[PDB]
């Protein structure tokens, strides 16, 4: 309880609305609304294809509010697996600006492509997802809400997480975010996150778990037909996901071990880097899947805290 805190000196850029045009919604909800657009800077020769976030709460300040908290971390992110916030837009309702993700999130893709993805691209996004959420962990972000949705798809072998709408910074040596009323998706969250409202790297572990399901039964919902009312006691009573029948024994495992009730029985994310590309050398020894196509570990998958 010594460690003090750096200044943040990420820049937060402000885009004029004039430079973007809107070309088409790509979703909307309760959220918001996500359009597609193309980026064109004042005095350059170059066109950038983005997308522009406009998110919508009960009043324009509450979403202001919450825009702009999701600015703030995204602006202070950099990392491969993790979408960057290009900037921002001034509108009465702020708008997020980013890179265009031209395949869409990972939970529709496999869901569209069911009969055309193996194992070794199934595998890799798993490594992908890791290595941000590692990043984010170095960054002392808890996400609080990975899911398949909330995975882009660049190109099919690259992934990248979005969606910091509830993301925490903790503090230097500040283990857990203790939450407020709001909703949160109760199927991707651990059960002490349920019960308790606490947030940790490990909760967001189980979540990651949960998300590996997802893409393992190419992409089914889960606890299908269940209300998240009824969540907690089953988790409490023991009860898990599944094993999809493409994954062997060592893969369920692997979820079963990020959806412990100790929370530091879970893997660290570290560690899933480690195991899921050690599996992505022989991918048909760990999926076994219908039409499918040493202990030596690369340094780029041996990642040490920061
Ligand atoms: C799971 C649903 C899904 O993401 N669809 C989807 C389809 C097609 C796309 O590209 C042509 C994309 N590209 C995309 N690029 C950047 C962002 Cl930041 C988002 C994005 C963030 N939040 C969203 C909510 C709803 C829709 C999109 C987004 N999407 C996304
Ligand atoms: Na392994």
């Amino acid at each position: 309880g010594s460690m003090g805190e750096a200044p943040n000196q990420a820049l937060l850029r402000i885009l004029k609305e004039t430079e973007f045009k809107k070309i088409k919604v790509l979703g909307s909800g309760a959220f918001g609304t996500v359009y597609k657009g193309l980026w064109i800077p004042e005095g350059e020769k170059v066109k950038i294809p983005v997308a522009i976030k406009e998110l919508r709460e009960a009043t324009s300040p509450k979403a202001n509010k919450e825009i702009l908290d999701e600015a703030y971390v995204m602006a202070s992110v950099d990392n491969p697996h993790v979408c960057r916030l290009l900037g921002i837009c001034l509108t009465s309702t702020v708008q997020l600006i980013t890179q265009l993700m031209p395949f869409g999130c990972l939970l529709d893709y496999v869901r569209e492509h069911k009969d055309n993805i193996g194992s070794q691209y199934l595998l890799n996004w798993c490594v992908q997802i890791a290595k941000g959420m590692n990043y984010l962990e170095d960054r002392r972000l808890v996400h609080r809400d990975l899911a398949a949705r909330n995975v882009l798809v660049k190109t099919p072998q690259h992934v990248k997480i979005t969606d910091f709408g509830l993301a925490k910074l903790l503090g230097a040596e500040e283990k857990e975010y203790h939450a407020e009323g709001g909703k949160v998706p109760i199927k991707w969250m651990a059960l002490e996150s349920i019960l308790h409202r606490i947030y940790t790297h490990q909760s967001d572990v189980w979540s990651y778990g949960v998300t590996v399901w997802e893409l393992m039964t190419f992409g089914s919902k889960p606890y299908d037909g269940i209300p998240a009312s009824e969540i907690s006691s089953i988790l409490e009573k023991g009860e898990r996901l599944p094993q999809p029948p493409i994954c062997t024994i060592d893969v369920y495992m692997i979820m079963v071990k990020c959806w412990m009730i100790d929370a530091d029985s879970r893997p660290k994310f570290r560690e899933l880097i480690i195991e899921f590309s050690k599996m992505a050398r022989d991918p048909q020894r760990y999926l076994v899947i219908q039409g499918d196509e040493d202990d030596v570990v690369d340094a780029d998958e041996y990642l040490i805290p920061q």
